[PDB]
């Protein structure tokens, strides 16, 4: 469970994510697939994208990378009252594109890296400490939904 002064170090890094949605949401998706290409598999609209550069020049992986972090944003704005926010997202994730919860570790750790890259003298070990937490949180809260969908995982 996130401490209430967790959740502030969260969002204040959120607040910062809200500046350029598209910015930090196309970063994460290019460092997830640059760091972990398996998971570029699982994207049927996106595996054309061959090249890092054509990742970069994509327009609607741009969008798609609004859309990932608008949702996210709505979920931890709920401080871990997250339960309708994640229920569509766990079952689409798990009946429809079967996202294993490795590869949600994988794209947290896109997340974190991104906002180091992005915030050199505002994301310390407090705060990277405290988005560990609440993105921990997210995935063991997936989990707990895939479970009961039937989903490994
Ligand atoms: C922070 C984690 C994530 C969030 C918040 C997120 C959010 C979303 C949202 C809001 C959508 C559109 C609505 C939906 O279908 O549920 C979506 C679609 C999708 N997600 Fe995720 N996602 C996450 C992680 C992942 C990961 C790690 C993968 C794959 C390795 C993935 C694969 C997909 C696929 C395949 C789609 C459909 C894209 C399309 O064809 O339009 N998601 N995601």
């Amino acid at each position: 469970v996130l401490s209430e002064g967790e959740w502030q170090l969260v969002l204040h890094v959120w607040a910062k994510v809200e500046a350029d949605v598209a910015g930090h949401g196309q970063d994460i998706l290019i460092r997830l697939f640059k760091s972990h290409p398996e998971t570029l598999e699982k994207f049927d609209r996106f595996k054309h994208l061959k090249t890092e550069a054509e990742m970069k020049a994509s327009e609607d992986l741009k969008k798609h990378g609004v859309t990932v972090l608008t949702a996210l944003g709505a979920i931890l704005k709920k401080k871990g009252h997250h339960e309708a926010e994640l229920k569509p997202l766990a079952q689409s994730h798990a009946t429809k594109h079967k996202i294993p919860i490795k590869y949600l570790e994988f794209i947290s750790e896109a997340i974190i890296h991104v906002l180091h890259s992005r915030h050199p003298g505002d994301f310390g070990a407090d705060a990277q400490g405290a988005m560990n937490k609440a993105l921990e949180l997210f995935r063991k809260d997936i989990a707990a939904k895939y479970k009961e969908l039937g989903y490994q995982g």
